[PDB]
């Protein structure tokens, strides 16, 4: 270009263009025929993925409005877990549709007040076009999980990953019927092939036992968890022993030895035969533990302590004098193993696991760093279905329905907000358009057939099959999504587009915060 | 912005944007409420105008596609004379409409083949919606001239400039019924006010008479024009006179004096009493001319010689021996005057003037450098009406008619060129839109009323009154234009938009030409 | 200030401010109590003056709009001669009044269309409030001349300069009743005091006679003027004399001597005794001229030849063979003198002088370079009165009348141009305001009394006396001006303000012209 062209567009055109750029970046990642992006560091680190929020999070992005569009992905990441590409593409299409009305000289506030009236209507419509399913229905959960894994390169294992994830999530559904994601532990150990991934009803700990005389395999373990260290106590008032009789050198030392001997006696009297310590164990304590045949690990991290207490039913104890048979957990099998070159301790056959571990395998680290994402997304959508019990039809069959039902809305509205309501309704069809664009299909010929299927039936479901290249019922096909993925997406995108429509100036700030 | 955004748009988006910038530059100059631009040099020269092709000609413009849009104005300048802003605004609106179809993934060749089918249809329609008027009809010529001067700051004198220009142009209509613009001489002498502009049925010459004894006023002049110089001839073979007798110094010198004396005798015997020489006159020749009472000017420029020969009916003579009463022109009054600080020779009351001079007055040089443009445009449109005898209704009442009649066309066409035909028909309404935008009117409310006036009548004429802010018959109002202004505009704009639509790459050249 | 404030004003505010600056520069030079400016070069040259157009012409001025305001002074300089400060002050007050309406969001075209309607009304009013006087009336001419000299530092001699200038101008009134300024020669010879300035009914020539034997004083001179040089003619065909007999060396040389002897014989036979040559005279020709007692000067410049021919009635001759008693001028006294250190030839007591010389004296070159300006302005206003025969009352009594009579106009006009008409009428009172501001008077208290004097009488004349500090009849006081000074001023200022009101953009140009 040239210097003398900075004059030729408003600040709103500036911002709308800076925004459209971000949506144009991620759009080709969408749908089953989507493609991956390669991210490269200054230092030479490399990432390969088609996860949208990850691309938007790792990109070098410098314009303020583009920075404002990245926050549209993160909220979908945080509150739902899947859907971080639909949100940004719809947001940018809303920006670009708004650009088509400002060049006809429509006031920005009129556009904003129209979009506002359209989004609440889309909430009503989404709340009434959905299908209602029970949370105990594991089959549709499998189908939704598979729908989450499709298009991500790790497709070849989806019909196994689905079962694994459905059980994994069904375990951690709490006594109030809610899914917490951090109660599932995801571990990434290389070697073997992606189909060697498996589910552990228990924990994998990044530790090896302290003393090698300690039995390496235990059955029907009695597991004790400690937050206190097995070491000689100090006085928080400062001390000196002052040895005036030579005969009292060995006596002082023997009494320190006995103060550890009694701790080990007490650990034994509880009934334990496996031990975890969140803190240090002395090398003489280790001796008495290996002399009593108790298996012990030390300096275990707090999150692993939480997951052990969850899995076994043990209680973390802060003082050994209170430890009793009431505080001990149970687990059918404990064994140390060597896997992928690392020594690790395995806990298996737990009495009633409230936490579970998923072990992802793979021939390469760049493979596993993607399979982990493909599993996190499925945990998301499964939790959504279990919590809300409402599902919607996939393959963009929802956006066509919404566009039609908002156009039937727009004739009731009069004035000039009607223009913005129509531009909003016409911006949601970017998704089935792009779903055909990526597969190399003819989008303009496809979209008409898709619309026609709806207009003659009230068919909630009909949409594009990107393989046969034909228009099919997406519920009979088994392409299903949870309702929370649409509402959140539209909600985020509308609320973030209105801010860029309400701005008219850009000025400089003096060390803001 | 930022470096890492160069990737995000195609070469076609590049070119379309670089083009839209130019049309956005000149658009606010359009219509009666249009505003002027100030142009500033590197050296400090200044120009103030709202003439479009002048803005586009003097601008520092560096991108190739913007350079390609400037050629849309120059052709309208060259072939018609007026209309250089409608062309560029319509061109950029065509670019921007084309941009709305490429983001739906329509092939560029499909767009080009649609535009092509639309422009020929617009030619048919323009050839059939026009009004047919005779070239002798001076009243409508006045009305068209006034329409050409409206909106240019020099509005206060338009009802005098119209009469002046109509007579000036009617003089130079040749025996084959065609108007040549260079047969009208436009002169720019400061002082007095714009209303002191006047028309001379003759010539103003940038000369003063050679010898001050020569009469300064002559009535019923007999004017002689020479291409040869009145000087002593040289031999194109080289010469020496070789004086061997002292008594032959004065004799050689006297014979050179006689060789000028006889030329002046011969000029007198033709019957002349006023002289113009395209070349030198010797200081002794000047003596004999002032002794015979013949008025003479020397080194007159060739174009002034042409205009004198045209105005008086004299014949430019290359050799004085052939000069006769057959070669002399006639003019009722010749006088030298001092005007605006310059000495000039005035020729008036010509026997049958085939050329005329217009003397533009004004209080400032920046004023006159604009009044000259405002008169050149009216000479243009008057010539167009005199040559073609076809007129069209103004105030954008033509573009609405064309848009409607192309939409009635577009339902006959099937396939995907129909989309491009509609986008073409919807791009011509940029003109009545901008005509309301500049006057501070509400364009979206105005345009509907304007359309309605047409749809119920076949009213060719109805359009915006930018003063009352209301929709009126633009023929009863007297706002008229020549047909050649529309056809050429659309023709140029379509042909120049198709080139930017057919390009897909930009590469570097090795000293092209 | 700071970088981040360039945003905060429009291009029109830019231009209006850049314009107001120029009017603020020159405003304190206005009126009898006005003060002078000092101008300093890069090289060290110095000028001291309060002439406005000179300040505006010599200033380093770089912004385009300020460059556009300088053209308001030059036209008043060129077409009238006096009034170059009223024009610019009124122009800037019009700019600043326009600024007060744009901050209420009035459209620029509305302002321009109001100013236009006001200025034509001011022309009508000025054409009807003036007083009609005959051109033979030398008394009012004296009074106007004195009014032109007041306030310029050279006040002490005004009652002599007035008589000198009135006679000087009355001489050069041509047979058609028009005054040409270049027919008066202004000469600037230092020494003595400003009161030693005098008028010559003839010419002062920057020459001394060629041969010192030539009489230095001649009475009832017979003056011959030549455009040809008194030298041996050459052949424009090239020559060689070829001397084959030694006896023919002196013969060739004697014949060249005789060819000059005969020219001098012929000059004598015409009857001449004083000679001027616009070209060379040979050193032997000088001998024969000093032998015949004829006084001769050579290489006289063309303008001096014109003024001699005008003053004496002689005819400039191009060839000596035609010179006769018909071609000789007459003058009662010719003498060479030494004055101010320069030798000069004086021509006096001319038979019927159509040209006159004014000899300005003074103790310093910076004094005379100002007295010349103070005399040029009076020649201007005297010519204006002699040509038009219409006068107006001074001391700002005209601007108050115009403001009142335009306010009585503004109630007939309806719409929003009424606002601009009022702002125009209220902008003309800047002149009587500044006339009080410079004298250190209280302008707000003065202006009301001045208005009241008009409102109760139709008194055309009442205005400020800047000495007594009181309101008086300016015709009984003898402060009179020619009508052409007001009309031109208002006309220039309105036409130049409308251009800056019609602009809305500033862009860069590519070597304009
Ligand atoms: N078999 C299929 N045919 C067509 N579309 C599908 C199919 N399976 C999934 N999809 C669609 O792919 C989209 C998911 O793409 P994805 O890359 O996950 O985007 P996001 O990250 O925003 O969820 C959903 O809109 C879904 O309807
Ligand atoms: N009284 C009027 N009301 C509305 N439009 C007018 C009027 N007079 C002229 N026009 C319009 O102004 C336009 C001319 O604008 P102009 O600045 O000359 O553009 P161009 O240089 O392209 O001809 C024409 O389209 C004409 O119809
Ligand atoms: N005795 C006086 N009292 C008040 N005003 C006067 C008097 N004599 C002249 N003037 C005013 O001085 C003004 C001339 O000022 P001047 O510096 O010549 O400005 P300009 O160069 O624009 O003519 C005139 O408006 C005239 O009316
Ligand atoms: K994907
Ligand atoms: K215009
Ligand atoms: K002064
Ligand atoms: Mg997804
Ligand atoms: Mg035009
Ligand atoms: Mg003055």
């Amino acid at each position: 270009e040239n210097m003398k062209r900075y004059m030729g567009r408003d600040a709103q055109r500036m911002n709308i263009l800076a925004g459209r750029i971000i949506a144009e970046t991620v759009r080709s990642t969408l749908g089953p025929k989507g493609m991956d992006k390669m991210l490269v560091d200054d230092l030479g680190d490399v990432v390969v993925t088609n996860d949208g929020v990850t691309i938007l999070r790792e990109m070098s992005v410098e314009h303020p409005a583009a920075k404002m569009l990245i926050e549209v992905a993160k909220t979908q990441e945080k509150e739902v877990g899947d859907g971080t590409t639909t949100a940004v593409v719809v947001a940018g299409e809303l920006l670009r549709k708004a650009e088509e009305l400002l060049d006809q000289n429509v006031h920005p506030t009129i556009v904003v007040k129209g979009y506002q009236a359209a989004a609440q209507k889309a909430q009503e419509l989404l709340k009434t076009i959905a299908c209602e399913v029970g949370a105990q229905d594991k089959e549709i959960l499998t189908k939704i999980a598979m729908t989450s894994i499709t298009g991500k390169g790790a497709e070849k294992a989806k019909e196994k990953l689905a079962e694994i994830i459905v059980e994994a999530v069904s375990a951690v559904v709490d006594d109030e019927g809610k899914v917490d994601k951090d109660l599932i532990k995801i571990e990434k150990k290389s070697g073997a092939s992606i189909d060697d991934t498996e589910l552990i009803k228990g924990v994998l700990v990044d530790k090896e036992r302290v003393s090698a005389q300690m039995p390496k395999k235990v059955t029907d373990a009695k597991i004790a968890l400690l937050n206190c260290a097995i070491e000689i106590k100090e006085t928080e008032t400062d001390a000196e022993i002052r040895i005036t009789d030579p005969a009292k050198l060995m006596e002082f030392i023997e009494q320190e030895e006995k103060m550890l001997k009694d701790m080990v006696a007490e650990i034994k009297a509880s009934g334990a035969n496996v031990l975890f310590c969140q803190k240090g164990i002395d090398d003489l304590a280790q001796h008495y533990l290996a002399k009593e045949g108790i298996v012990a690990a030390r300096r275990v991290k707090k999150s692993d302590m939480e997951k052990l207490a969850k899995a076994t039913g043990a209680n973390v104890i802060t003082n050994i004098k209170d430890l009793s048979a009431q505080d001990l957990g149970d687990a059918g099998l404990v064994e140390e193993r060597k896997i992928s070159g690392d020594s690790m301790i395995f806990v298996e056959e737990c009495k009633h696991p409230k936490a579970v571990t998923m072990l992802i395998r793979g021939t390469t680290e760049h493979v596993i760093e993607e399979v982990a994402r493909a599993v996190d997304d499925a945990v998301g959508v499964v939790g959504c279905t279990i919590e809300d019990g409402r599902i919607v039809s996939g393959g963009g069959s929802t956006e066509v329905e919404l566009s039609m039902k908002l156009r039937e809305y727009a004739e009731g509205i009069s004035g000039r907000e009607q223009l913005a309501v129509r531009a909003f309704a016409d911006a949601l069809e970017v998704i089935p358009r792009t779903l055909a664009e990526n597969a190399g299909l003819d989008a303009i010929e496809i979209l008409v057939k898709v619309r026609a299927a709806h207009a003659s039936n009230g068919n909630k479901c009909a949409g594009l099959n990107v393989f046969t290249g034909a228009v099919e019922d997406m519920c009979e096909n088994g392409v299903v999504e949870p309702l929370r993925v649409k509402t959140q997406a539209i909600q985020s995108a509308a609320e973030s587009t209105e801010m860029l429509l309400r701005i008219d100036d850009v000025i400089a700030a003096e060390k803001l915060r």
